[PDB]
C-alpha cells in the first residue's frame, strides 16, 4: 500500500480554483494520499492570491503542496468580444508546455493526473509519462450528460438551438428548453461551440470522470450516464460523484460583516451575490436595489460595478479596485436609506462563513455550483437568478426538480426582472409558510449530502473507488 501521489490542475477562476483545493484536501485528509496541485492562474485576481495564502500555510502538515502556474500572454488570440470559456480555453492550452516541464521536474512522479474541466487539453502530458488520468467535472452530472452527448445533437439538429420548439432530449435524462442551453450552445457560429464539442469528446479519452454532486441528488442522470445504452455508446468509463465537496467554515471573527449578523434574528437575512464572475446590467441593479427595500427585509449584499454587456466578462479578473464609490450604481441615498437595514457589501465576501450563520434565512443566488452546494449543506433555501455557463440549467434543477428554490417567472438574462417581482419573492422566500416549505426541502438535501459524505455511503464509497482505480491502474 505504498502512498500514493496524485496531482491535480486547476483552470483559472474561483469556481474553479476552489472545489480543486477542497478535492485535493479531502483526498489528502480522509485517505492518506499526497497532492500536489497545479493551480493555473491569469495573476489579475487579488481572490485567488489572498484565497491561496490561507490555505497553504493551513495545509502544510497535510502533504498537500499548491505550486502555482501564471498562464501565458492570450491576447494575440482573444479580442473584445472573444467569450470567456474560450479564454480558458485558450490560457489552460497555451500553459500546457509549463504543466509538462513541472511534471518532469517532480522526484515523485504523480501516479494519477486529476484536471479541471477547462483542462481536458492537458491529456497528452499524462499519456507521455502512462500516468492515470481524471477529469473533475465541478458541476451537475446533467451538464456533464449535455457535455458528452452533445456530439450527437450536433450532428442532427441543423438549426440553433435556441431556436427549437421541442425540448432537447438527452437520452435517459431530463429534457432539457431551448432556454436553459449552457452558454457555448447559446450560438453555433462562436469559437466556444466549436470548443464545447471538442470538450465533450475529450471527456471519454480519461480513465474516468469525478463528479461535484451525489447519486441521492440526481439518481437518473448518473445511471444514464453509466447504464444508457445510447449515452454509453459515447462515454465508456466510470464516473464517480464524490459531492458535495465545499470547503470549511474558517472561525475568522473579525469580520465586520458577521459582528452585524451577530446582531440580527434567526434565519431573517437574505444573503444576495452573484459568485465570483457575475454582474448586473445597470437597470437590473437599480430594480434589485429597490427589490430590497420595498421587502422590508434584511439582507446582505456583495455588490460590483454593473455592465451592460456579458454578466460573466469579469470572470477573469476579479483584482480591479477602480475609483467608482458603490454609492454611484446604487440609488441616490440607498445606503442612508437601508443603513440598519441591510449591509451593501463592495466585490467580496465570506460566502461560507455567512451562508453557515444562524440570522442567514436565504440566498439570492446566480447558481453557480460550488455557490449552490455551499447553500444546500447549510440547508439555506435559494432564489435562482441565473446569469452565465450552466446555470440556466442548475436553477432548472433546483427549481423544478428538487423544490429548494423559487425563481421569477421569466430568466433574468431574457427579461428584467421589476423591483416589484423581486420584492415579491424575498418575502415569500423569508417570510411565507411556501418560504419555510423550501427551507425544509433543502435541510433534507443537507442531511441527504451528510449521508453521502460519511463512511460507507454513495460519496464517500466513490472516493475508495477512485483510488482503488489508481492502484489498479499502478500496474
Ligand atoms: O463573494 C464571494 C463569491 C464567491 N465566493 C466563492 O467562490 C466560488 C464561486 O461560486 P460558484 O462556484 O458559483 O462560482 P463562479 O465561478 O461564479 O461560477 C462559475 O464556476 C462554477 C464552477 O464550480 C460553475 O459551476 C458556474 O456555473 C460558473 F459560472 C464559491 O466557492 C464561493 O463560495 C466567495 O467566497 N465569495
Ligand atoms: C461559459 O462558461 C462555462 C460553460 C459551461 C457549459 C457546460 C458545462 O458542463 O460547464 C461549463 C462551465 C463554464 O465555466
Amino acid at each position: 500500500s505504498s502512498q500514493l501521489h496524485v496531482a491535480i490542475v486547476s483552470s483559472p477562476g474561483m469556481g474553479h480554483l476552489i472545489p480543486v483545493l477542497v478535492l485535493g484536501n479531502r483526498l489528502a485528509t480522509h485517505h492518506n494520499i499526497k497532492i500536489t496541485i497545479l493551480a493555473i492562474t491569469t495573476t489579475s485576481s487579488s481572490a485567488e492570491t489572498e484565497f491561496l495564502k490561507k490555505t497553504t500555510l493551513t495545509n502544510e502538515e497535510k502533504t498537500i503542496e499548491i505550486i502555482p502556474v501564471p498562464s501565458v500572454d492570450i491576447s494575440h488570440l482573444i479580442n473584445s468580444s472573444t467569450k470567456i470559456f474560450t479564454q480558458l480555453r485558450l490560457l489552460v492550452r497555451e500553459a500546457l508546455p509549463k504543466i509538462h516541464s513541472t511534471i518532469a521536474s517532480m522526484t515523485h512522479r504523480p501516479d494519477a493526473l486529476i484536471v479541471d474541466i477547462f483542462c481536458t487539453q492537458i491529456l497528452p502530458i499524462a499519456e507521455e509519462f502512462n500516468i492515470s488520468k481524471y477529469t473533475y467535472h465541478p458541476t451537475t452530472a446533467w451538464t456533464l450528460a449535455l457535455a458528452i452527448y452533445c456530439q450527437v445533437f450536433d450532428k442532427e439538429i441543423e438549426g440553433e438551438y435556441v431556436e427549437l420548439k421541442e425540448p432537447l432530449k438527452i437520452p435517459g435524462c431530463k429534457a432539457l428548453r431551448p432556454d436553459d442551453v449552457v452558454d457555448p450552445l447559446l450560438d453555433r457560429s462562436d469559437q466556444q461551440y466549436e470548443e464545447y464539442v471538442k470538450l465533450g469528446k475529450e471527456y471519454t479519452d480519461f480513465d474516468g470522470i469525478l463528479i461535484n454532486t451525489w447519486e441521492d441528488l440526481e439518481p437518473e442522470t448518473i445511471n444514464a450516464l453509466r447504464y444508457n445504452e445510447k449515452l454509453r455508446l459515447l462515454l465508456k468509463v466510470p464516473v464517480f460523484p464524490i459531492g458535495p465537496l465545499r470547503r470549511k467554515v474558517e472561525t475568522t471573527l473579525n469580520d465586520e460583516v458577521i459582528q452585524w449578523l451577530d446582531k440580527q434574528n434567526n434565519e431573517s437575512v437574505l444573503f444576495v451575490s452573484f459568485g465570483s464572475g457575475g454582474t448586473l446590467s445597470t437597470k437590473q441593479m437599480t430594480e434589485l436595489a429597490w427589490g430590497l427595500e420595498l421587502s422590508q427585509q434584511k439582507f446582505v449584499w456583495v455588490v460590483r460595478p454593473p455592465s451592460d454587456g456579458d454578466a460573466d466578462s469579469a470572470y477573469l479578473n476579479s483584482a480591479g479596485k477602480d475609483t467608482r464609490d458603490m454609492s454611484e450604481y446604487l440609488p441616490e441615498g440607498f445606503l442612508t436609506r437601508t443603513k440598519d437595514m441591510g449591509l451593501v457589501v463592495p466585490m467580496w465576501a465570506n460566502q461560507v462563513e455567512i451562508l453557515s450563520h444562524s440570522s442567514v434565512g436565504g440566498f439570492l443566488t446566480h447558481c453557480g455550483w460550488n455557490s449552490t452546494v455551499e447553500s444546500l449543506t447549510n440547508g439555506v433555501p435559494m432564489i435562482a437568478w441565473p446569469l452565465h455557463a450552466e446555470q440556466k440549467m442548475n436553477a432548472a434543477m433546483l427549481t423544478e426538480e428538487l423544490g429548494v428554490a423559487i425563481r421569477p417567472a421569466v430568466l433574468p438574462t431574457k427579461k428584467l426582472v421589476k423591483r416589484e417581482e423581486i420584492q415579491g419573492m424575498v418575502r415569500i422566500l423569508m417570510q411565507t409558510k411556501e418560504g419555510k416549505r423550501i427551507k425544509e426541502k433543502a435541510k433534507k438535501l443537507k442531511k441527504s449530502a451528510e449521508n453521502a459524505l460519511s463512511d460507507g455511503g454513495s460519496s464517500y464509497n466513490s472516493i475508495c473507488e477512485l483510488v482503488k482505480d489508481i492502484r489498479s491502474r499502478e500496474l
